[PDB]
């Protein structure tokens, strides 16, 4: 017995098919597209070469008269451009009547939907059309190929070498293609120059003092001073054939990155800084520091910069442009270039007194780090000090439950930790005693042991004991010395509970017992149902009485929709996430016929009830809720996530009024840039609905509508629009106002700055990251240690509880 094989080949992309007919393309036809494409919503910002694809790419359509192009109701694939004869339109079975010159079914460009009227031909006309597939499906590539060309010219031109790999894909996207026709002048001599340029097609001549110098082709460049200095271009470059640049300037490299030659340099004296033995030991901030504080000097040829018992507070250099040679009394050690650098010996002893030579052998550029930059930098006059506070603190910062704790907390600590020594068979913890100390292995090695199977091996840098700290209960298991000379950092429990404060405490006491319960379906028993895919179950698992929501999701549902990708990569993300305002799973189950998800239980409500209950927020309470946002994206961001649903229907408050953002459904791992429309359209950024790619940065543009949402009321972009065309319009083209009754100067520039349409300019999407974000004025007051810390008060805390209503899980 042998199933049939079984739909969706009788719709309108069916009925077009019949009318289509072949149709080589005259000046006439080309000219008539680019006129309606240049005028239309999606395709208006779109360069002449885009559009031009974009002409070839449309089909010609024959209809005779009486014949239904457009019907109401039915599901919308095709955009059209009438090309001769007339065509009536029936709003609601009835109003208007159209031409040659006009187009119709924008919003089948954007998203599927349904088709407001329904337009038939009343005469022997003809259209020009294109299907949104094949229309998204070439902006996708004409970007991507756009992008990558782009990117292989930007690792040929030898100012932008010392830029990170990061770096190098945001100075990218800030590439604007330029075309010129035969004879058109690309720069004039004696012009102040501010922006590089690339050839990507053409021949362009070279003019000094109006003599022919010399011929530029593909992959040619020219203007890279102007991108550091303010000085007259050198020559004038006229394009010989017709020709496209990438080009970059200057004021948009600055906002995308800053001044480029100091960030050349802190790359470079970072890079050096991390090849240190010393130097490796210390944070990425630390080391920040000690680039930005170096003294930086320019040296002339065959100098002796460096001489025995001659130099006093200089210890360590860095070689930023030129060669220096190394010696010791006579003897040549080495030369170093660029990156390379000396003096480790002399940053561990600085009383000590230095005995080599450095010598320039060309004019070079130098970074001098002396004994008051080091100590300024690593916070101590003694350098093993600094080291073994470091040692531990990167351990510490890893872990969950210290990591959250603020800067004051976290130095307590640290300065708390002492140390201790085991020999070769000695029982640090024995399984059964109530333990209070926590470890971390400064020397040796250690076996876990539980119920007599060893467990695994830990060594120098990993720790033990963490869960003493939280509850009072035996140890799980015993950790044995495996060799002599052992050491340990240890920290006990009576401490860490005089640092911090009762909110953290709760928090974590909760959090780790629900997380490393163990959980059987057996175990689970359902209390009753706070959402309605599939459904979610508040239920009560009866050995440890611990509460959670378990999320059911139809596995022939998933099947029947194509989601078995989607659910494994939901899983993945949902499972990775461990922030105190991100939702935690515990564990995911299988069977028969469901995937479950097992969470916590979030008790506090949703956000978007909250706000209602408070009305407009303050600036305090804006602070606190768009804070608490910025960190739960920071960190996805961090792991290249791309949440693309922020709302705050999707953040729930906790207990103590924190927040907890739920619902990965929309969540990706970037690789690249993305193209699929995800969202809810009054929270969608610009460059989504445009179809030239984005990343990250969309759930920034999120964060201003929730802004907005927050500090005025309603939404920023089509607030009394249910029409999905009409409120992307808006998102696109609409202007941005305030009530009048919002006038604080902060709370708008960040406003402003967060609805930035140009993805490149927008606040957060530079260099620093959200940092920029972080000390913008609106939170000049803001404690974000705090925050994180729970030792906010929140603006809302709820009197009671309340609630809405193959494959390897």
């Amino acid at each position: 017995k042998k199933k049939a094989i079984f739909d969706d080949f009788t719709g309108e992309d069916s009925l077009m098919e019949d009318h289509l007919e072949l149709r080589e393309k005259l000046s006439e036809d080309i000219d008539m597209i680019k006129t309606s494409l240049k005028n239309n919503l999606v395709c208006s910002t779109l360069n002449d070469n885009e559009i031009l694809t974009l002409s070839n790419y449309m089909q010609f359509f024959v209809f005779k008269s009486g014949n239904l192009v457009i019907k109401q109701g039915e599901k919308g694939s095709y955009f059209f451009i009438i090309n001769s004869g007339k065509f009536d339109v029936y709003v609601n079975d009835k109003v208007k009547t159209m031409g040659k010159g006009s187009s119709f079914g924008e919003a089948a460009l954007i998203h599927n939907t349904q088709r407001s009227a329904t337009i038939i031909a009343e005469t022997d006309g003809t259209l020009w059309g294109v299907q949104r597939s094949t229309f998204r499906a070439t902006l996708k590539q004409l970007s991507n190929r756009n992008f990558n060309e782009n990117r292989t010219f930007i690792d040929s031109v030898s100012v932008f070498d010392m830029l990170t790999e990061a770096q190098k894909n945001m100075i990218t996207n800030a590439c604007v293609i330029q075309n010129f026709k035969s004879g058109e002048t690309i720069v004039k001599q004696g012009d102040y120059g501010d922006v590089l340029y690339i050839l990507k097609e053409g021949k362009a001549t070279v003019y000094i003092n109006d003599e022919e110098i010399r011929v530029l082709e593909k992959g040619s460049y020219f203007g890279e001073r102007a991108l550091l200095y303010d000085e007259p271009r050198s020559a004038t470059i006229i394009a010989k054939e017709p020709t496209a640049c990438a080009s970059i300037c200057r004021k948009l490299l600055n906002i995308v990155l800053g001044n480029l030659q100091v960030v050349l340099f802190r790359n470079i004296m970072t890079e050096a800084l991390q090849q240190s033995e010393i130097f490796k030991q210390f944070s990425g901030d630390q080391l920040n520091d000690l680039a930005d504080t170096a003294i930086v000097r320019d040296y002339p040829a065959n100098y002796n910069i460096l001489h025995k018992d001659k130099v006093k507070s200089v210890k360590y250099i860095i070689v930023l442009e030129g060669k220096v040679e190394l010696f010791l009394d006579d003897t040549s050690i080495g030369i170093l270039s660029r990156g390379m650098s000396f003096g480790d010996q002399y940053v561990l002893n600085q009383k000590q007194p230095f005995k080599h030579t450095i010598k320039s052998l060309e004019v070079c550029k130098i970074a001098l780090i002396t004994e008051t930059c080091l100590a300024d930098c690593l916070g101590n006059n003694n350098i093993d000090a600094s080291i073994d506070y470091n040692n531990k603190k990167s351990i510490i910062k890893k872990m969950y439950i210290f990591r959250y704790l603020t800067d004051k907390q976290c130095n307590l600590l640290i300065e708390a930790f002492r140390t201790t020594r085991y020999e070769e068979g000695d029982y640090i913890i024995q399984e059964g005693e109530v333990g209070s100390r926590f470890y971390i292995i400064k020397n040796g090695e250690v076996e876990i042991v539980k119920n007599k199977k060893r467990l695994r091996t830990l060594g120098k840098n990993d720790y033990f004991g963490e869960r003493a700290l939280l509850y009072d209960e035996p140890r799980t298991a015993s950790v044995i010395s495996k060799v002599n000379n052992v050491e340990c950092w240890f920290v006990d429990k009576s401490v860490f509970l005089q640092i911090i404060q009762g909110p953290m405490l709760a928090h974590l006491e909760e959090r780790i017992k629900m997380q490393d319960t163990k959980v059987e379906m057996d175990e689970l028993e359902t209390e009753r149902i706070i959402g309605r895919f599939g459904t979610v179950k508040l239920v009560h698992h009866k050995p440890t009485k611990i509460r959670y929501a378990l999320k059911c999701v139809s596995k022939r549902s998933i099947i029947n929709l194509n989601q078995q990708n989607n659910i494994k990569l939901e899983r993945e993300i949902t499972a990775e996430n461990d922030h105190p305002f991100i939702i935690r799973l515990v564990r995911t189950f299988k069977d028969s016929k469901y995937f479950y998800f097992l969470t916590e239980l979030v008790t506090g409500g949703e956000l978007y009830d909250a706000i209602r209950k408070l009305g407009l927020l303050s600036k305090s309470q804006a602070q606190f809720y768009l804070g608490s946002i910025i960190l739960a994206i920071e960190y996805l961001h961090e792991r290249n996530i791309v949440y693309r649903d922020l709302k705050p229907e999707n953040i729930l408050l906790d207990k103590q009024g924190y927040v907890k953002l739920i619902d990965f459904g929309c969540a990706k791992k970037v690789q690249g840039r993305a193209y699929t429309l995800v969202g809810t359209p009054h929270y969608m950024a610009p460059e989504v609905i445009l179809g030239k790619g984005y990343g990250c940065t969309v759930d920034i543009w999120a964060l201003g509508i929730c802004l907005y949402e927050f500090i005025c009321g309603p939404l920023p972009f089509g607030n009394d629009e249910e029409d999905q065309l009409e409120i992307f319009r808006d998102i696109l083209t609409g202007q941005l106002t305030f009530p009048d009754y919002v006038t604080d100067t902060d709370s708008i520039n960040l406003m402003k700055r967060l609805l930035c349409r140009l993805p490149q300019g927008r606040i957060g999407c530079s260099i620093n990251g959200f940092k920029d974000i972080k000390d913008h004025p609106f939170f000049s007051n803001f404690n974000w240690d705090k925050l994180a810390g729970r030792l906010l008060d929140p603006p809302l805390v709820s009197k009671s509880e309340t609630y809405a209503e193959d494959i390897d899980f």
